[PDB]
This record gives structure tokens, C-alpha cells and sequence, in this order.
């Protein structure tokens, strides 16, 4: 007679779908066996002032049905005032939190803020580390990566990045070069505490937009310290162990660190044209520098491939296309070599701009973000990964965010935004003839989505090794 | 091979659902003819500092993807700390805005606070007049219920409602009887304003919840004046014109009121085993009474069939019926006679609670709420409005609140909102054979919906007619 929509979910499996939502203040799971959300949560009932709920990522339970757990932060000051809302607040609070949050099979709890607990508030990228014992937080405003310990919330080990231009005017200061010096950041308060909390540490006064570097170049962006700005965006982890990855927007590159050892070890040039990598110069024990002839480009998006084999970073801006090394040698960063370059007719200037990315189980197709203002229809291109080569872009609707897969392989989920002012919703598209099987309501300005992993195994396409 | 989720929403049809989300601070409208979120508010982006976004209505659009205008209240105060969220909120704001919100085919906007401009905040039902012109708010809390013209959001007369108990006692307050006032409420601020914004008004702190009409009696309800409590909810409107009708949740009574003229003309007696009326008596030019020798149960769902031939009120608590009048002679109130009553035998004292109704076109069947504290599942019952019967009930999942149905009359379409911290969705039933089609994820605490009419004619069936 009529349709039932538990069709649909029959065939999606008991997946859990988890998503922040930006403007809305919320953080949301689904059960995408049936259509319901399992559990939200409004961060304003616990006191926050200025609740931008922004990236997060969820540790691997056995059934995430009875449990699991998740980090999920949060961006203040100036942030929330970039976008199209009439915002009408005076003094909002100054985010930079990092909330842990446990799904207790019938509500979300907040454990506590891990920004208090450790003394660092950090507002971009959130992974987890490949065994799962810990998770990593970026931000580009601070310009500051750390990896924090799962059980008492404290710092591993945490970088801080500066710039030195070669040219002192915001117009030239990367397009001709400088010096990044790379610093360890050590705790200066009682019991191994960071003072930056909120907006302590800052450079500029919000996180550069999609295609933002022409903005900070243009002295659009205030702050303090634009000069020295690198904005730093993630630390995404090689799923083999052993390695993190930097990445940092307006230099174009990246920095691999030893997680154990706690020192930097090599760093990957991202623009077509320049080398594999640049010299990394060892100044003394806690400080490296790096020199860069010229920046051809900024970057975006990094992350490795399911097994380990190759590294990916977005040219965005002034180019644009996916860089590819092979990082086959795990003994030994300083051997990754460039090998592919993936270029598309479209993929020109800032826009679409690529900022996220999944691969499919068996790391032979990525699916990856084409984003624009508005009005131009975002989107999805999937790519062909054993010949680095787009096999077709799908358009979708406005504000595209990021990408996650079902662990079986076969169902992408995808969220959009609507800049916080128009639609928003899910989207699903089947992997194997890569079609839209449509959309799921989603009332929330999502910059980031995960499917709760079952295993170790199925991080290696979550929020670990790409973002 | 694949099922698309477009199959499913083909055959719902370019319908808008709205709902608000409560604890979530947002609301939201979903298309229901593709699955995306259209667009969606968050409050506390607008300096709201407790934005509990309650109830809502929309006036009819003849193209709601075009444009359509809705309003949407807010609670504050102690609301907050009623349900289990451990909410920790120092100073939270008093609730009782009565937002005016528009969608312009892009996103929402809020274009004023009605509150502030008449001066007279008011936080539970809101109902649309049906000639679309201005729409009404009552007050639990206060005991005030209001018409307001639509164009210069000022009331067109409000009405306050006082209990004087035979004993002086909570236990017996209600059970052994009293004299209910209906006072005219005039403004006393220059312009034509009232000075009741916020908590101003407050009889007792926070709105009683389903059953907590024990709550009251056991002296569990701060506020100042709990012995003068009457608990309005709503103002519904006949849908032939001339007549509101306010309930009033603690004396078991409805009052008719003439809108033109701005006089009661008749009181309903609600539970079984009371004559059609009790006597209305007038005092004075602003002031009437009307004596209750006993309250023998609560009451609280209350609305017209489409056609203005029936009317309905449920006895919640000591009783758990539907007590259904003829209401057929359109000129006269005072000659509405009971006609029927709808009864169970799982409808004993207060759960299943029948909060929330909607008819078909046609007036032949009733969807009616069914809603226990958790974990009893909460769900709908479907009964044969021809000969007053109840035909089925469906089970769904937790904490059921409102249903909206599309105005072809083809499927029912309600919100679970898990006590504000567990479980929520979207439910829709296709109202042929009365079968559940599944669920659509909603991250929300909805204690509203609407379809958003196109005409005065779909308003018979929307949030004009019924809560
Ligand atoms: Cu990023
Ligand atoms: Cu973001
Ligand atoms: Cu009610
Ligand atoms: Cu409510």
C-alpha cells in the first residue's frame, strides 16, 4: 500500500550516527536502524555561554547501543559573530572548550571539560588516537596541536607554531616565504597545567573561513599577531601507530611527529611544484625551524589512507587538488615521497574547496567535500583511489561538512549546514554506484559527524586518520 | 538493490512540519517532501538567556516554501529544573516571551517579542485565531489567557482567573470544592500596555506537569499563591468565529467567552457525573463567578471537531475520559449539552494522560496522545469520533506530546521528546488503516507541532481548534 520509512533504515544496519551542530548549541546521536535520535544535548543547561558545539569524535565502544563515549568542542569570542545570524549577544563567553560527553544507553552525560582540566582550550580538529586511549584537539587561532591522555584528561605532549615572514606586511607575508619555528608548549601551572584557556594564547580573533587566508592577508582578519599566524588546523594520526600529522592552512604543510619521543621528524610540502618535503632544522631541545622559499598555496584537509600507504593533503586557495605521498616506509617519515597528484577541470582557486574526506574500508575510493558559498550547490566527488583520479561530483544543496561511513563499507553520511541560517540535513549515498539515496531532517549547523566505531579497526575511516 | 528515503517522502507531499524543542532552545521547519530541515533558530543566539521554546502555532501561507509568520513562547524561572536535566543555570531568565518568528523561503527571523510590546507574558498554549488574524496565549502559571491582534501584536483582551477555595487547605482545595473568579485584565502601563513580563503574575513557580495536579495539593509547588490556582492552559476557538474557550486544568471547568464582545457566556463542567454547565454569575461589568460544589477530577485537552458541531474535554487524573458536548448551536453556549463520553479500561487516575488531539478533515476520527512518566511506552489511540469509541492504541517509544495532521487528511504526523533527555523523533501514521510508517530523527524536546496551513479551512484542523 504505502511506503514505510523503516525500509530505509532496515537496510542501513544498527549504526550510530553523532553530530554537533555549531550555531544550535546542540549535540545529537541517531540510530539509523530507526530513524530515532537516541539522546541530545544543550550545552546552555549547564552554563555555557557561548555553546558553538564544533568538531568531536567518538571512541570505539563494543555496542554503542548500551554505551560510549565522545569529545566535543566548542568556539567563542569573535566566532560567533562571522556568520549570517543577527547575532544580539554582548560579551559571549570565549569557547575553546573541550567537553567530554558518555552516551549511558538512554542519555548523553557530561563528564567534565577537559580544557579545565589540562589548562589547554583548543577549538578546530578533535581525533582519536589509533588505539584509542587518548585524543588529539587543533587550533588554528592559538596555533597550538596537543595529544591528551583518555583517562585523566591531561596533555601528552602539545606544539606550538609561529610564523616569521619574510616580508613584514600581511599582503606577502607567505606568498614570499618565512621561517615556521616549531615549539614544544610546556605546562606552567601546578599539577602539569597549560594557562590557555578560552581566547588566552590567541592571534587572530577568529578561525579562518573556507578561502579566509585571502581575508587575513587582506587585514580583514584582527587579532594581535596575524604576522605570526600559521593557523594550525588538526593532528590527525597514521592509523599504523607511532605517527601524528600537523597541518598547518597558511604555510601549505605539514609537520610529522614522533607521538612517543614527542619530536617533530619531518615536514611535507603541499603544493604541486615545490618538493617532497622540506628541511627540518633542529635548533635546540625543545625548538625546530623550517624554511619556506614561497608559499604557493595554503592548505587544508590531511589524513592517511585505511592501511597506512599514502598521505593526503588539500591544496586549497590558490591551488587546488589533492596532494598524495607514499608513506609505505612506517620506520621512517623522511623517506615519504610525493607520488600522485589527484586535479580536476572545476578545481580551481579557492572554490570548491575540499575540506574532508573518507575512504572506504578497502582504501580504493575517497569521498571528499566540494564546499561554496552561498548560492552554489555543494556537494560530494568521489574518487577513484588506486588510480587518483575524481570519478564524478554529485551535487547535493547548500554548506557541505564532512563525510563518514558505515564500517561495512557500503552507506556514506554526510552532513550540511546551511550556514547556520538555511537548510540543513543528513545525507546518505550507497557506495556501490556511488547514488544519493537521500536526505535525514538534521536541525543543526553540524561541522563535523562520526559513526560510533565498534573496533580499532574501524577507526582507520573515522575521526582519527582524516578529518 | 537500494531503498531511496525520497520513495517514503514522495508520498507525504510538499508539507512544512514546525516544531519548537523545548530544553534544546531551538526550533525548527522540516519538508517533508524531501527530508531536509528548511531552517532553524537557536534562541540564545539572540541574548535569550533561558530559551525553554515552548508552544507554537503558524498562520496559513498560500506557499509556506515561499514564506510563512509563527509564534513560539517561551518558559523560564524554576521550569528549568523540573525535568532531569541537571541543568546548573545561576541567574536563569523568567520565560513568558511570546516570540514573533518569519521564514522568507531562505531562513527564520525573529522579528519581536510580542511580550514587550503588549506587556503581558504568557508561557503555555499558543493558539491561531481562524480567521487568521491574531492568535491567543494562556498561562498556568499567572492564570491569564489573551487574544492578541496579529498585525500590532497588543491584546485584544485578556481575562485572569482566581480560585476561592471552600477549604482553606491544598489537600482539599480543589477535591471539596470553591468559587472561581474571571476578572477582566486591564492594562495599567501608558499605551495600552500590561506590566506582566516574566515572572510578574507568578502564582505558583513552575507550570504544573501531567499529574502534578497532586503535586499541588501535597504542597510540592512553590509559589505565592497556590490556594488561588486554577491552572489555565489554553484559549481554543471555534472554528464558525464568535467563541474562545478556555480551560482551566485545577477546577475541572471550561469557560466560553464571546470574543466580540469581551464577556463569558457559559462555563462546560467537566467530569463525568456533573451536569452540562455550572452557573455563571455576573458581579459586576468586569467581574463573574462560578461555584464548583466539588472538583471531582482535573481536566486539560480541550477543542473543537472541524465543523464546530462538537466539543471535547478530557478528564485527567481522578477521572481519564474524553467528556464530548454538543456544541452544534453556534448562536447559544449556554444550550451545549454533554453528548458523550469516550472511555478506556486502561483510562484509570492520570496515566495514560490524553493531553494532545487532532481530527480528520472530515471530523470522523480523533488521534489522541497517550502519555506516561517513564519507562511505560507512551503512544497514540485512534478513536471513532461517529459513535465516540475507542478503536485502537499504538505504542511508540517515550514521552509523547503533540500531533499535527496533512491537510488532505492522509497522515498523522506527531513528536516524542524523551523527558527532555533520552529518546526523541518524529512519528508519522498514515491515518487509512491506521499503521505507524516509522520515525524521523528529531535532536529536539518538542512539546508542539504544526503542518503550517495553507487556508483558514486547514485551520480547523491545526492549532486553532485543539492542543
Ligand atoms: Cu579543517
Ligand atoms: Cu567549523
Ligand atoms: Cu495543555
Ligand atoms: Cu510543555
Amino acid at each position: 500500500k504505502y511506503v514505510k520509512v523503516q525500509d530505509f533504515y532496515d537496510q542501513l544496519g544498527k549504526y550510530v550516527l553523532v553530530a554537533p551542530g555549531k550555531f544550535s548549541g546542540t549535540v545529537a546521536a541517531t540510530d539509523l536502524s530507526t530513524g530515532w535520535t537516541m539522546a541530545w544535548l544543550a550545552a546552555w543547561n549547564y552554563g555555557d555561554t557561548c555553546p558553538i558545539m564544533h568538531h568531536m569524535a567518538a571512541f570505539p565502544s563494543p555496542d554503542p547501543y548500551k554505551e560510549f563515549e565522545f569529545v566535543v568542542n566548542t568556539q567563542g569570542g569573535k566566532n560567533l559573530f562571522i556568520y549570517g545570524v543577527p547575532v544580539t549577544v554582548e560579551d559571549p563567553g570565549e569557547g575553546m572548550k573541550i567537553y567530554r560527553i558518555k552516551y549511558d544507553g538512554t542519555r548523553m552525560n557530561l563528564q567534565r571539560d577537559a580544557a579545565e582540566v589540562s589548562g589547554l582550550g583548543l577549538g578546530v580538529h578533535v581525533t582519536i588516537t589509533p588505539e584509542a586511549d587518548g585524543y588529539a584537539v587543533g587550533d588554528g587561532q592559538k596555533d597550538i596541536c596537543a595529544e591528551f591522555d583518555r583517562e585523566t584528561d591531561m596533555v601528552r605532549y602539545a606544539w606550538a607554531f609561529d610564523w616569521d615572514p619574510n616580508v613584514k606586511d600581511l599582503k606577502r607575508a607567505w606568498l614570499d616565504g618565512g621561517t615556521m619555528t616549531i615549539k614544544r608548549l610546556k605546562p606552567t601551572l601546578p599539577g602539569g597545567r597549560y594557562d590557555l584557556q578560552g581566547s588566552a594564547g590567541n592571534k587572530i580573533d577568529w578561525e579562518l573561513v573556507p578561502g579566509g587566508e585571502l581575508a587575513i592577508e587582506d587585514g580583514k582578519v584582527s587579532g594581535d599577531r596575524p604576522l605570526h599566524s600559521v593557523a594550525n588546523d588538526a593532528l590527525v594520526f597514521d592509523p599504523r601507530g607511532k605517527w601524528a600529522v600537523a597541518s598547518m592552512r597558511l604555510p601549505g604543510v605539514c609537520v610529522v611527529f614522533d607521538r612517543e619521543n614527542q619530536v617533530p621528524v619531518a615536514v611535507l610540502a603541499g603544493p604541486k611544484g615545490t618538493p617532497s618535503q622540506f628541511q627540518l632544522v633542529k635548533v635546540d631541545d625543545d625548538t625546530w625551524t623550517v624554511d619556506i622559499p614561497e608559499v604557493i598555496s595554503a592548505g587544508h584537509q590531511a589524513g592517511f589512507s585505511p592501511d597506512g600507504q599514502s598521505f593526503l593533503f588539500m591544496n586549497s586557495l590558490r591551488q587546488n587538488n589533492i596532494m598524495v605521498w607514499d608513506s609505505s616506509n612506517h620506520d621512517d617519515p623522511t623517506t615519504w615521497e610525493k607520488k600522485a597528484v589527484v586535479e580536476s577541470p572545476d578545481w580551481r582557486g579557492a572554490y570548491p574547496n575540499t575540506f574532508h574526506m573518507v575512504f572506504t574500508p578497502d582504501a580504493k575510493k575517497i569521498y571528499v567535500t566540494m564546499w561554496w558559498p552561498s548560492p552554489t550547490p555543494n556537494g560530494i566527488a568521489v574518487i577513484d583511489a588506486v588510480n587518483w583520479e575524481v570519478l564524478k561530483e554529485v551535487d547535493l544543496g547548500p554548506d557541505m561538512h564532512t563525510l563518514a561511513i558505515t564500517y561495512d563499507g557500503k552507506f556514506v553520511v554526510g552532513t550540511l549546514s546551511g550556514y547556520q541560517n538555511t537548510a540543513s540535513a543528513i545525507v546518505v549515498m550507497e557506495t556501490e554506484t556511488d547514488e544519493v539515496l537521500g536526505f535525514l531532517p538534521s536541525p543543526m549547523g553540524h561541522h563535523d559527524n562520526v559513526i560510533v566505531p565498534r573496533t580499532l579497526e574501524d577507526l582507520r575511516i573515522s575521526r582519527s586518520t582524516t578529518t
